[PDB]
C-alpha cells in the first residue's frame, strides 16, 4: 500500500511552496500519513500556503527561540492528534543565518550576536524539538533533519556550514537521547534547491552576480554527481526523508543520509 | 509493495544464514521477481533457495571465472525473458583466505591469497556491474555488501584491506553505472552471527581471535544507540531494500550504514 | 634549535597542568620569543609563568570582550617591538558550563550556557586570527587544540558540539590566513590530566561521569599503538611545535592527530 | 639539523623528478646518513643518487621479488654496519599498468594488471614493514607516500583503489610497528609534476593537454588556501622529514596531507 500508511508525522519548516518541508509533506500525504504542520511567525500566511497540499493538516505555531512555544508543543500537538495517540515522525527542516554570516560579507565581520541567533535556530533547536516531542512519540519512530554537506569548507555559505557541523554532531547526541525511547535520529543531507531561503536569502547575500553563481552551483553539482542533479526539484530529497521516517532504514541513527545526486563522492 | 513488479539478481546464497538469503526473503515478500546466482557448491544452493518465498531461477556464477562473467549478460535475459530487464543487481560476495583473518599474523599473509581474496570481494564489485549495466533499466540499483573498514580491527586483518578497496571501487562504480541511469551503493552492516561468524566466535579459527570477535560484538551492542542483534539479519535486508526501491533515487556512490548507528559513537 | 629566532603568541595558561604551559616550555626550549595571553586570573597566571624556562610578557585577554580584541595588535606590537612581527599564534583556549558536561543531561543545557561555550571554545579562534593576522609574517602558523568530536562520546556533551564547530571555523580560518601567506590547524590530542580533568575522573561533577572518563582513559591506552600515557603533555606540545615550525608548509585547513593512533584503531 | 645522527632507508628514487629524491635530498640536508633502495634500472639510479648532497649505499629491492625482501634485513645492516639499527623507513613505491590508469575505461582493466598494481602500491608497505621492523629503533618512524582516495577522481581510477587499500594497510602496519616502538604514516601529497606524472597525464588528454593540465594547476591553486606548485616538491619532502623527525611522537597510523589544505575546500 503507501509507505506511510497509518503514520502520524509532525513537519516543521514550511513557508514557501518552494520549502523544501512542504515537498516532504506532500510526498508523506501521498503515501497515507497523517500530518500536523509547524509554522513560524506568521501563521494566518502558511495556512495559506499548506491549503495548496494533497490533505488537511493542523498547523500549530512554532518558534524554536521561544520556550513557552516548545514547552506548550507536547501537549498541543496531542490535543491535534487526539488523547491516547503518539508521533512516529518527526522533520527538521528549520534553518537561518543572518546575512552577515553569509556570502560576500567577509567571514570575520560576523558579529557573535548573529553568528549565535543562526547555531540557535539551525543546531540547537534540533535538540529542543527532540526533547520537546520524544516524550509523545512511538518505539520504532524517527526523527530526520535537514543538512548540507559541511566536510569541507565552500565560499558565501561560511557561518551557515559552522552552523550545519554543530547539528551534523547535535544528531549524533540526539541519537543517544533518542535511543532510550526506541527513536532513530538521521540528518538528510540534500543537495542544493532553488528554496526560498537559497534562491532570495542566500542570493541576497551574494551581491552582483548573485544570479549566475547561483546558477553556476547546479551546473557544477550536475557536473559533480554521477545521476546529474536539478536544483528545481526537491522531489528526490522529499522521498529520501520519507524513506527515513518509514520502517525501511531500522537500523540506521545518528547517521547522515545524502541525497546529493553522489557530488560528495566524486572529486570532479 | 515495496520492490513490486521489479526483476533483481540476488548473488552470495550459499547457507540459510547468508545475508543474501535474508534479502532474496524480504525482497521476495515485497513483489519482487527474482534471480539468482551460486558458487561451486550448486546442489545445495538449490536445496537452500528451495525454502525462499517463492520460486526463483539459479544460474552458476564464479567471479574468478572470465568465461561465468561473459555469459553472464545472456543468461540472465534468457531468465528473465528476452525483452525485459534487471531494475536490480545484489553484490554479497566475500572471501579471504584463513591466513589473511584471524590469529594468522597480519606480515604472515601471502600476496596470493591477499590477491584472491581482493579479486573476489572488492574486484567482482566492478566485474558484475560491467557485466550487468546493459541489462539494467534507467532507475535501477546496485548495492554491495560492506563492513566498515575506515579503523583497523584485530582478526578481520586483510578483509578490511578489500573492503577499503571495495568503498574505492563502488564510487568508480557510480560514475559508470550514471551513464544507464543506475545508482551504486553499500550497505555498511553491523557483525552478523552468520556460520562462518559463529564457528570464529566458538574459537575455530583460533581462541584468541574467537574472544576478539565476542568483544566485538558486546562492544557494537553498547554502542549502538538503538541497539545491534547479530543474531537477526532482516535490519541489514529491509536496508538493502530500501536501497533497491524508488525511495533513496538521489543517493549513489554512497554507503548507507545499517549498523544499530554504532560507527557514531565513542563509548 | 626548531623554532630559532621566532615570535610566538601563546593563550590558555592558566596552571602548570595547562596544555598551553607545556607548549609554551617546550617552545622556548626551542628557541622561540613568547607572548603570553592570560584570563580573569591575572595575579595567578603572572606567578605561574614565572615557573616557565624564560621571561615572556603577560597580557589580558578575555576573548568575550570586542575591546580586549580591538587593542590585541597594538598591546602585542608593543610587546614585541614596534616593526616586528608574529610568527605564530597559539589557541589553546576552551570553556563549557557545567549545564553543558558532565552528568547533567544532554537536552537540560540551556542555550545561555551553550552559546557562552561556543563563543569561546570556537568563534574565539575565528576573533583571535582576525585580530592578529595583520600583526604576523607570511610562512605564519596558528594553531588551536581539538578533541576528536567526529563521534558522540558520553559526558563531553555540549563540549563535542563547540569542538565540531571548531573543526569547521579552522577551515575556513584557512582560507583567511591563506591572504598573508599564514597556515592555520588543529591539534586533536588525546586526554590529558589537567586539574579539571584530575577533578571529574575524582567525581568532582559526578560519579557516573567520572567513571565514565576513566574508561575512556582506559579505552585510549589500550587502541592506540604506540600508547597513550594522559599524564604526559608533552607529546601535545611537540606536536604544536612542529606545527608552529616550518618542517609543515603545506599543511593548512587541517587536523593532527596527536592521540597515539587511537583514532584509527577500532579496538 | 632536524634529523641529526638518523638512519633513514629511502625507496622510489628512478629520476631527479622523483618524490624521493627530493625526500633523500631533504633528509640529507638536515644530517641524516641514508641507505638507498632502487628498482630494475640500478645503473641509472646510481648515476641520479651521486648528485644527491652526499654519498650514499644503494641496495637492490623489487617488492614484487619474495628473494630480495627475505635478504633486505641483512643487505642494510651490512651496508650501516653491525649492531647498528635504522630510524627511519620512506615507502615512496608506486606502480599501475596503463590499462588500470589512464584513459583506459574503468571497467576494462584486467584483474592481472590491477593485481600487480596493490602488490607494488599497497602490499609492498607491509612488505617493507615486515622485512625492516626487526631492524629499526624505538621511536622510529615509517612513512609512505599517499595521493587522497576518500573521493572518485576520473582517470586515476585503479590507483585510487590502490591508494584506498594502501591508507587502510597503513592502519594495521600501525598495530605491528606499535611492538617495536615504530609509528607508521602516509603523506598525501597533491600533484607533483614529476616525469612518471607528466607521461600518465600527458599520454591521458592526448592533444588536448597544455589548456587540461594549466587548468588542473590552476585549479589546485585555488582549492589550496596556501597555493599549490606542482613544480615544487620541497614541501612535501620536509613533511616525510617532520615525521621522520621526534616531532610528532604521539601520530601513527595516520594521513598527513602535504597538499596545500586543497582537500578542505569544496572550492
Ligand atoms: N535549499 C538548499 O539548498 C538546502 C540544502 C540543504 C539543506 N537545506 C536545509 O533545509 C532546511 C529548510 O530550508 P529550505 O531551503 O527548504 O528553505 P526555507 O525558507 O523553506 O526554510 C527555512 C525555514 O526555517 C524556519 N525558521 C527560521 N527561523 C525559525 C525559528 N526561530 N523558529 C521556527 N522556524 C524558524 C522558517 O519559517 C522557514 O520555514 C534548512 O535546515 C536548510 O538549512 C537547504
Ligand atoms: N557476517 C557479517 O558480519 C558481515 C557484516 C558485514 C558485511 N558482510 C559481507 O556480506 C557479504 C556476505 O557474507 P555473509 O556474511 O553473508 O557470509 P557468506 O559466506 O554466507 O557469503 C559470502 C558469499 O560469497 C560467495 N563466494 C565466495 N567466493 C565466490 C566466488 N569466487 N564467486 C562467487 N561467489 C563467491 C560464497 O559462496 C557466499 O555465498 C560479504 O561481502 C561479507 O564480507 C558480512
Ligand atoms: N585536557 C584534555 O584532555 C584536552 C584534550 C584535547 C584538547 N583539549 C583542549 O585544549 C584546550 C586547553 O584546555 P586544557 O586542557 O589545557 O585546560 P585549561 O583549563 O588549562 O585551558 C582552557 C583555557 O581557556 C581559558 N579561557 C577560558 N575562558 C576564556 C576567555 N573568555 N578568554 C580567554 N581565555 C579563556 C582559560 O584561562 C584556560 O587557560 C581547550 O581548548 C581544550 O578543549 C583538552
Ligand atoms: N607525483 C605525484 O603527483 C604524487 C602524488 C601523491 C602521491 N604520489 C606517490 O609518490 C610515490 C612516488 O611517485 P613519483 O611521482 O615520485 O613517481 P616515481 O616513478 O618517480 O616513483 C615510484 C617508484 O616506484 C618504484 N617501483 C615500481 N615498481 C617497483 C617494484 N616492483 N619494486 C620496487 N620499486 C618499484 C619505481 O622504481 C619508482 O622509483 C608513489 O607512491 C606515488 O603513488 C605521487
Ligand atoms: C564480516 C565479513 O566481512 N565476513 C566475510 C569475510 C570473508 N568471507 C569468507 N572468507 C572465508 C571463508 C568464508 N567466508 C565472507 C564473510
Ligand atoms: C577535553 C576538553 O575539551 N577539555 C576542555 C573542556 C572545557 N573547558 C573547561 N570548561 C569549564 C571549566 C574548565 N575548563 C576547558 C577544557
Ligand atoms: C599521483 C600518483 O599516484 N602517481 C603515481 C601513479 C603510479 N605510478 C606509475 N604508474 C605507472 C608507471 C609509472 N609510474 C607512479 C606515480
Amino acid at each position: 500500500a503507501g509507505l506511510l500508511d497509518g503514520k502520524r508525522i509532525l513537519v516543521s519548516g514550511i513557508i514557501t511552496d518552494s520549502s523544501i518541508a512542504f515537498h516532504i509533506a506532500r510526498v508523506a500525504q501521498e503515501q497515507g500519513a497523517q500530518l500536523v504542520l509547524t509554522g513560524f511567525d506568521r501563521l494566518r500566511l502558511i495556512q495559506r500556503i499548506t491549503d495548496r497540499l494533497p490533505a488537511k493538516a493542523p498547523l500549530l505555531e512554532l518558534d524554536v527561540q521561544n520556550e513557552e512555544h516548545l514547552a506548550s508543543l507536547a501537549g498541543r500537538v496531542t490535543e491535534a492528534i487526539g488523547a491516547g495517540n503518539k508521533l512516529d515522525g518527526v522533520v527538521h527542516s528549520i534553518g537561518f543565518m543572518p546575512q552577515t554570516g553569509m556570502g560576500i560579507n567577509p567571514f570575520f565581520d560576523a558579529p557573535y550576536a548573529d553568528v549565535s541567533k543562526g547555531i540557535h535556530i539551525s543546531a540547537y533547536s534540533y535538540a529542543s524539538m527532540a526533547k520537546a516531542l520524544l516524550p509523545i512519540m512511538n518505539p520504532g519512530g524517527s526523527i530526520v533533519g535537514m543538512d548540507f554537506d559541511p566536510s569541507r569548507a565552500m565560499p558565501a555559505y561560511n557561518w551557515m556550514t559552522v552552523a550545519k557541523s554543530a547539528l551534523e554532531s547535535v544528531n549524533r547526541f540526539v541519537a543517544r537521547e533518542a535511543g532510550k525511547y526506541g527513536v532513530r535520529s538521521n540528518l538528510v543531507a540534500a543537495g542544493p534547491i532553488r528554496t526560498l531561503a537559497m534562491s532570495a536569502i542566500v542570493g541576497g547575500a551574494l551581491g552582483e552576480e548573485a544570479g549566475a553563481q547561483i546558477q553556476l552551483l547546479e551546473e557544477g553539482w550536475d557536473q559533480r554527481a554521477p545521476i546529474g542533479w536539478n536544483m528545481k526539484d526537491a522531489t528526490p530529497v522529499a522521498k529520501t526523508v520519507c524513506a527515513l521516517l518509514s520502517d525501511w532504514l531500522p537500523a540506521t541513527t545518528g547517521d547522515i543520509i545524502y541525497a546529493d545526486g553522489g557530488a560528495h563522492t566524486q572529486l570532479l
